[PDB]
Protein backbone atom coordinates (compact mmCIF):
# COMPACT_ATOMS: atom_id res chain seq x y z
CA UNK A 1 0.00 0.00 0.00
CA UNK A 2 0.93 3.59 -0.17
CA UNK A 3 -0.13 3.74 3.68
CA UNK A 4 3.59 3.78 4.53
CA UNK A 5 5.69 6.72 6.54
CA UNK A 6 9.26 8.01 4.50
CA UNK A 7 11.91 10.63 6.45
CA UNK A 8 11.00 14.01 5.47
CA UNK A 9 14.35 14.75 4.89
CA UNK A 10 16.10 12.07 3.36
CA UNK A 11 12.99 10.79 1.95
CA UNK A 12 14.38 6.63 3.57
CA UNK A 13 11.49 4.51 4.24
CA UNK A 14 10.61 4.65 8.16
CA UNK A 15 10.73 0.64 9.55
CA UNK A 16 10.88 -1.09 12.99
CA UNK A 17 11.72 -4.17 14.15
CA UNK A 18 12.90 -6.35 17.09
CA UNK A 19 15.79 -8.25 18.44
CA UNK A 20 13.58 -10.94 20.15
CA UNK A 21 16.43 -12.42 23.00
CA UNK A 22 15.64 -15.65 25.31
CA UNK A 23 15.20 -14.38 29.28
CA UNK A 24 18.85 -15.79 29.83
CA UNK A 25 19.94 -13.32 26.55
CA UNK A 26 21.91 -16.47 25.12
CA UNK A 27 19.42 -16.31 21.33
CA UNK A 28 17.97 -14.19 19.18
CA UNK A 29 14.86 -14.83 17.31
CA UNK A 30 15.45 -15.38 13.88
CA UNK A 31 13.32 -15.34 10.62
CA UNK A 32 13.33 -16.16 6.73
CA UNK A 33 12.88 -13.30 4.19
CA UNK A 34 10.07 -14.10 1.59
CA UNK A 35 11.96 -13.03 -1.16
CA UNK A 36 14.99 -14.67 -0.03
CA UNK A 37 13.68 -18.04 1.01
CA UNK A 38 17.09 -18.77 2.62
CA UNK A 39 18.39 -15.25 3.80
CA UNK A 40 17.89 -15.40 8.06
CA UNK A 41 16.89 -11.99 9.17
CA UNK A 42 14.81 -10.47 12.13
CA UNK A 43 11.35 -9.19 12.52
CA UNK A 44 10.78 -5.61 10.93
CA UNK A 45 8.32 -3.98 8.68
CA UNK A 46 7.48 -0.40 7.23
CA UNK A 47 5.80 2.43 9.87
CA UNK A 48 1.97 3.02 8.72
CA UNK A 49 0.82 6.65 8.88
CA UNK A 50 -1.82 6.13 11.73
CA UNK A 51 1.05 4.00 14.28
CA UNK A 52 1.85 6.75 17.43
CA UNK A 53 4.80 5.65 17.70
CA UNK A 54 8.10 3.33 16.62
CA UNK A 55 7.20 0.27 19.34
CA UNK A 56 3.57 -0.54 17.81
CA UNK A 57 5.29 -0.70 14.51
CA UNK A 58 7.84 -2.98 16.37
CA UNK A 59 5.77 -5.50 18.14
CA UNK A 60 3.56 -5.55 15.63
CA UNK A 61 5.49 -6.60 13.00
CA UNK A 62 7.35 -9.25 15.58
CA UNK A 63 3.68 -10.91 16.02
CA UNK A 64 3.12 -11.19 12.29
CA UNK A 65 6.13 -12.22 10.88
CA UNK A 66 7.53 -14.53 14.16
CA UNK A 67 4.08 -15.39 16.18
CA UNK A 68 6.34 -14.01 18.74
CA UNK A 69 5.07 -11.59 22.09
CA UNK A 70 7.18 -9.81 24.98
CA UNK A 71 7.84 -7.13 26.89
CA UNK A 72 10.00 -4.44 25.11
CA UNK A 73 13.27 -3.93 27.42
CA UNK A 74 15.69 -1.62 25.84
CA UNK A 75 15.42 1.17 22.57
CA UNK A 76 18.32 0.11 20.68
CA UNK A 77 18.36 3.35 18.25
CA UNK A 78 18.46 4.13 14.55
CA UNK A 79 20.54 2.22 12.04
CA UNK A 80 20.56 2.77 8.35
CA UNK A 81 20.51 -0.04 4.54
CA UNK A 82 22.46 2.28 2.84
CA UNK A 83 22.63 0.46 -0.28
CA UNK A 84 21.25 2.19 -3.59
CA UNK A 85 30.44 3.51 -8.73
CA UNK A 86 32.86 4.10 -6.44
CA UNK A 87 35.14 7.25 -4.32
CA UNK A 88 38.63 6.97 -3.35
CA UNK A 89 40.05 9.50 -0.63
CA UNK A 90 43.94 8.32 -1.23
CA UNK A 91 43.95 6.72 2.13
CA UNK A 92 40.80 4.70 2.02
CA UNK A 93 37.87 4.19 -0.26
CA UNK A 94 33.92 3.89 0.04
CA UNK A 95 30.39 3.86 -2.31
CA UNK A 96 29.49 6.81 -4.25
CA UNK A 97 27.16 9.30 -2.19
CA UNK A 98 23.45 7.92 -2.48
CA UNK A 99 20.32 8.75 0.39
CA UNK A 100 19.77 5.74 2.60
CA UNK A 101 17.26 3.64 1.45
CA UNK A 102 15.95 2.62 5.17
CA UNK A 103 16.06 4.41 8.28
CA UNK A 104 15.14 1.69 10.78
CA UNK A 105 14.13 1.95 14.84
CA UNK A 106 14.84 -0.95 16.66
CA UNK A 107 13.97 -3.01 19.77
CA UNK A 108 15.81 -5.19 22.25
CA UNK A 109 12.53 -7.52 23.15
CA UNK A 110 12.50 -10.43 26.01
CA UNK A 111 10.50 -13.24 24.53
CA UNK A 112 7.44 -14.01 27.03
CA UNK A 113 5.61 -16.62 24.21
CA UNK A 114 5.68 -18.14 20.76
CA UNK A 115 2.99 -19.18 18.95
CA UNK A 116 2.64 -22.10 16.65
CA UNK A 117 -0.25 -20.06 14.16
CA UNK A 118 0.42 -16.43 13.53
CA UNK A 119 -0.40 -14.65 10.10
CA UNK A 120 3.25 -15.40 7.96
CA UNK A 121 3.60 -19.54 9.78
CA UNK A 122 2.93 -20.60 6.13
CA UNK A 123 5.70 -18.38 4.45
CA UNK A 124 8.87 -17.86 6.71
CA UNK A 125 10.23 -19.94 8.86
CA UNK A 126 11.49 -18.80 12.51
CA UNK A 127 14.08 -20.38 14.93
CA UNK A 128 16.50 -19.33 17.51
CA UNK A 129 20.37 -18.95 17.41
CA UNK A 130 23.28 -18.05 19.59
CA UNK A 131 25.15 -14.82 18.67
CA UNK A 132 28.05 -16.39 16.28
CA UNK A 133 25.33 -18.15 14.67
CA UNK A 134 22.93 -15.10 14.32
CA UNK A 135 25.91 -13.15 13.04
CA UNK A 136 27.10 -15.39 10.22
CA UNK A 137 23.77 -15.35 9.45
CA UNK A 138 22.96 -11.83 9.00
CA UNK A 139 26.87 -11.41 7.04
CA UNK A 140 25.10 -14.37 4.57
CA UNK A 141 22.10 -12.32 4.45
CA UNK A 142 23.99 -9.41 3.61
CA UNK A 143 22.56 -7.35 5.81
CA UNK A 144 25.22 -5.24 8.20
CA UNK A 145 23.19 -3.11 9.53
CA UNK A 146 20.94 -5.67 11.45
CA UNK A 147 23.92 -6.97 12.62
CA UNK A 148 24.86 -3.51 13.67
CA UNK A 149 21.29 -3.44 15.88
CA UNK A 150 21.67 -7.50 17.06
CA UNK A 151 25.24 -5.71 18.39
CA UNK A 152 23.97 -2.98 20.58
CA UNK A 153 21.39 -5.57 22.61
CA UNK A 154 22.07 -6.94 25.47
CA UNK A 155 22.76 -10.75 23.59
CA UNK A 156 25.70 -12.79 25.44
CA UNK A 157 28.59 -13.11 22.76
CA UNK A 158 30.81 -14.71 24.89
O1 LIG B 1 14.96 -5.86 -1.16
P1 LIG B 1 15.44 -5.52 0.24
O2 LIG B 1 16.41 -6.54 0.80
O3 LIG B 1 15.95 -4.09 0.36
O4 LIG B 1 14.11 -5.57 1.16
C1 LIG B 1 12.69 -5.74 1.06
C2 LIG B 1 12.17 -6.49 2.27
O5 LIG B 1 12.86 -7.74 2.40
P2 LIG B 1 14.11 -8.26 3.24
O6 LIG B 1 15.18 -8.50 2.20
O7 LIG B 1 14.45 -7.14 4.21
O8 LIG B 1 13.67 -9.53 3.93
C3 LIG B 1 10.71 -6.76 2.03
O9 LIG B 1 10.22 -7.49 3.18
P3 LIG B 1 9.96 -9.05 3.55
O10 LIG B 1 11.21 -9.61 4.21
O11 LIG B 1 8.76 -9.02 4.48
O12 LIG B 1 9.66 -9.67 2.20
C4 LIG B 1 9.95 -5.45 1.89
O13 LIG B 1 8.56 -5.73 1.60
P4 LIG B 1 7.44 -4.91 2.36
O14 LIG B 1 6.88 -3.92 1.41
O15 LIG B 1 6.53 -5.86 3.03
O16 LIG B 1 8.29 -4.11 3.46
P5 LIG B 1 9.10 -4.60 5.04
O17 LIG B 1 10.42 -5.23 4.67
O18 LIG B 1 8.21 -5.54 5.83
O19 LIG B 1 9.27 -3.25 5.71
C5 LIG B 1 10.52 -4.56 0.80
O20 LIG B 1 10.27 -5.18 -0.48
P6 LIG B 1 9.52 -5.02 -1.87
O21 LIG B 1 10.62 -4.85 -2.90
O22 LIG B 1 8.72 -6.29 -2.07
O23 LIG B 1 8.66 -3.79 -1.71
C6 LIG B 1 12.01 -4.38 1.01
O24 LIG B 1 12.57 -3.61 -0.08
P7 LIG B 1 13.24 -2.17 -0.05
O25 LIG B 1 12.19 -1.24 -0.61
O26 LIG B 1 14.48 -2.25 -0.91
O27 LIG B 1 13.56 -1.90 1.41
MG1 LIG C 1 9.73 -7.48 6.79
Amino acid sequence: RENQVYSPVTGARLVAGCICLTPDKKQVLMITSSAHKKRWIVPKGGVEKDEPNYETTAQRQTWEEAGCIGKIVANLGTVEDMRPQFENSRKDSEVAKHPPRTEFHFYELEIENLLDKFPECHKRHRKLYSYTEAKQNLIDAKRPELLEALNRSAIIKD
